[PDB]
């Protein structure tokens, strides 16, 4: 008889789940996972056994709430006669029904209008524990730290202000790269688009990870001033890394110990309604000026890495809906809109990027500005409009990382932005980036210097930094191996891998530029 399937499914996986909450079975799980993490080699087994211990509870809480819960689990295995299963399923937030103004380019600034100079910052990974001279190729995720021995006697250990290697940053070198920025200002405001903490995740309790928080919040206002500082929250903030519970998880495993404490320190530079959105999902917005929305996005509610979306990732914590309620309110003032975040769009998961995508092209018009990080190289995203993909419409710039993480220059960005008066289009104009070289600021006895490496419109000779100007330059780079070198040693901060960047790695990151959508491989239908 087979009507008692569905029963006997469901039976099993509620006693599954009664199981799984009890921690002497976690800690079997774990064990397990310790066991095959080793046999695979895919760390030492100190780190195998930190890391497990770490993710183990959120984890099988995660999974015990989704893939094995009853209704989904059954679903998949017998159909929708059962269960549903529906992780990852797809869905849409809703547009205004408020028609889309005629698609109008940004005007050129009127000779001599305002600039704004902003400083951003982005991916400063301050390793607490980074120990000059130790092994910078150890055998851990993270090395040049205390734990990962001595290195060779044939090879250095890692210098004093940083390493080109798997490496972060000492305190001292943030605090220099804060001490050098006179030459590069005065600024307007800062963005500062997350990644607190290390790359030590195997071992990263609450507390350090506020103590990151804190430390480098504090450093960054000591050198700033009263200049205010607009953070966005970084896929490392939390503990584990990538954990972001959606608000609709309450309790102590959620995000509020996070949250808190970062409305606490940026208390100086965010007012009382962009605290209110920041502890409740880490995101706000607020306005810089007169006729300017900023808007700072927590990506990790699109992320890939955030295993709590296996519960539910669909549009998490009413991000997108609260975007697109800002981002209407601002069409309707004739306001201008910056978007800030960390991890980049077409890095998201699908159903996010592609609801991100339409309301970028739905607001193209109000939508001046968009700033990432996360990748920690220096690159940008073109998109284009829904109904032919090819008539550029935005461009989010990515900025390298201060961090070295993995093997690069110490680095910065500024922007120059048609500023501050009434009918300003708000957009960037240029922008330049600046880099500790570690060859020779690891000389003994050195102080380190920060330089210039480049600013944009002049090394590409861009007439400007508008979405064409990139869409342009990447079908320029094609067929400009040159140029595309040029683009490439620029990538990685003025320090880019021995081995040569040919033709297939070439149009892979041609394409990257392009994609500002992930899972959408017709926007590099002119590139293969
Ligand atoms: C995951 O979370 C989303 C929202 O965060 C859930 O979507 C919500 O589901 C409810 C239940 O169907 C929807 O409410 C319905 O509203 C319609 C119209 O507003 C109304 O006709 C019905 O009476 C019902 O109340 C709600 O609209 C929907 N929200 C969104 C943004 O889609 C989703 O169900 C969650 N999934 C799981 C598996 O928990
Ligand atoms: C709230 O949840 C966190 C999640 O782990 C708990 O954190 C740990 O607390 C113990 C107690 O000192 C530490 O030894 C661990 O290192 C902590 N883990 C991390 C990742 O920081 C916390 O104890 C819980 N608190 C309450 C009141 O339930
Ligand atoms: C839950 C929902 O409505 N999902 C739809 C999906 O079926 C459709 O393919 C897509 C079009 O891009 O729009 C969204
Ligand atoms: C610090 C200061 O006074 N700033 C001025 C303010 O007085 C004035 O109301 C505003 C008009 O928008 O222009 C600005
Ligand atoms: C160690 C090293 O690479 N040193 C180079 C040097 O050879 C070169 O002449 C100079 C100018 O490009 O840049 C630096
Ligand atoms: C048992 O399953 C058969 C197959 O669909 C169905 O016809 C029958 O009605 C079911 N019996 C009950 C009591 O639901
Ligand atoms: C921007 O301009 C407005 C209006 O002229 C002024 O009130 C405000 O103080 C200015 N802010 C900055 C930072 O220049
Ligand atoms: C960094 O310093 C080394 C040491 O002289 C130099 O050869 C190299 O060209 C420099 N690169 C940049 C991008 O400054
Ligand atoms: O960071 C180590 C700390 O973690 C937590 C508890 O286990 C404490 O006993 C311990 O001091
Ligand atoms: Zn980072
Ligand atoms: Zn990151």
């Amino acid at each position: 008889w087979g009507n008692l399937t569905c029963p006997i499914c469901k039976g099993l996986f509620t006693a599954i789940n009664l199981g799984l909450k009890k921690e002497p079975n976690v800690a079997r799980v774990g064990s397990v996972a310790i066991k095959l993490c080793n046999l695979l080699k895919i760390a030492p087994p100190a780190v195998c056994q930190s890391i497990v211990h770490l993710f183990e509870d959120d984890m099988v809480e995660v999974w015990r709430r989704s893939v094995l819960s009853p209704s989904e689990a059954c679903g998949l295995l017998l159909g929708s006669t059962c269960g549903h299963w529906d992780i990852f399923s797809s869905w849409n937030i809703s547009l205004p029904t408020v028609p889309k103004p005629p698609p109008k380019p940004p005007s050129p600034p009127a000779p001599g209008a305002p600039v704004s100079r902003i400083l951003f910052l982005t991916d400063l990974h301050w390793d607490h524990d980074y120990l000059e001279g130790t092994d910078p190729d150890c055998a851990d995720p993270l090395c040049c730290r205390r734990g990962s021995g001595l290195p060779p006697a044939s090879r250095p250990g890692a210098g004093y202000w940083g390493e080109y290697s798997k490496c972060d940053l000492p305190l001292r070198t943030l605090e220099s790269l804060l001490s050098g920025l006179g030459p590069a200002g005065p600024f307007d405001m800062v963005y500062w688009t997350g990644d607190i903490p290390a790359h030590d995740v195997w071992h990263q309790t609450r507390q350090d990870q506020l103590r990151a928080l804190t430390t480098v919040t504090a450093l960054v206002r000591k050198f700033l001033g009263p200049v205010p500082v607009y953070p966005a929250v970084g896929n490392h903030e939390s503990t584990p890394v990538n954990s972001f519970p959606p608000p609709f998880i309450e309790g102590n495993h959620s995000s509020r110990w996070l949250y808190e404490a970062m409305a606490k320190a940026w208390e100086p530079w965010l007012p009382a309604e962009a605290l209110r959105t920041l502890r409740i999902g880490g995101f706000y917005a607020l306005s810089p000026y007169p006729g300017l929305r900023l808007i700072s996005l927590n990506m990790n509610f699109c992320s890939r890495e955030n295993f709590w979306l296996l519960i539910n990732s669909t549009d998490p914590a009413g991000q997108l809906q609260w975007l697109v309620g800002e981002l209407q309110a601002a069409e309707d003032r004739g306001d201008k809109v910056h978007i800030i975040g960390h991890i980049p769009p077409g890095h998201c998961l699908k159903s996010w990027s592609w609801n991100y995508y339409r309301i970028v092209a739905r607001y193209e018009n109000t939508l001046a500005a968009q700033f990432f990080g996360h990748t920690h190289v220096d690159e940008f995203e073109v998109f284009y409009d829904e109904e032919t993909l090819s008539r550029p419409l935005a461009v989010a710039f990515l900025a390298p990382s201060a961090t070295t993480y993995i093997g690069l220059n110490p680095g910065y960005r500024v922007y120059q932005i048609d500023g501050n008066y009434s009918g300003s289009s708000h957009v960037v104009l240029d922008h330049e980036t600046y880099i500790l070289n570690l060859t020779q600021a690891n000389i003994p006895g050195a102080i380190p210097h920060w330089q210039l490496l480049y600013r944009a419109r002049e090394t590409y000779g861009l007439p400007n930094t508008l979405p064409t100007a990139w869409h342009n330059l990447v079908y320029r780079m094609r067929g400009d191996m040159q140029l595309f070198q040029t683009f490439w040693f620029l990538y990685h901060k003025g320090h880019p891998p021995s081995e040569p960047c040919g033709t297939p790695c070439r149009l892979a990151t041609l394409c990257a530029q392009l994609s500002a959508r992930a899972d959408s491989p017709a926007l590099c239908r002119h590139l293969m």
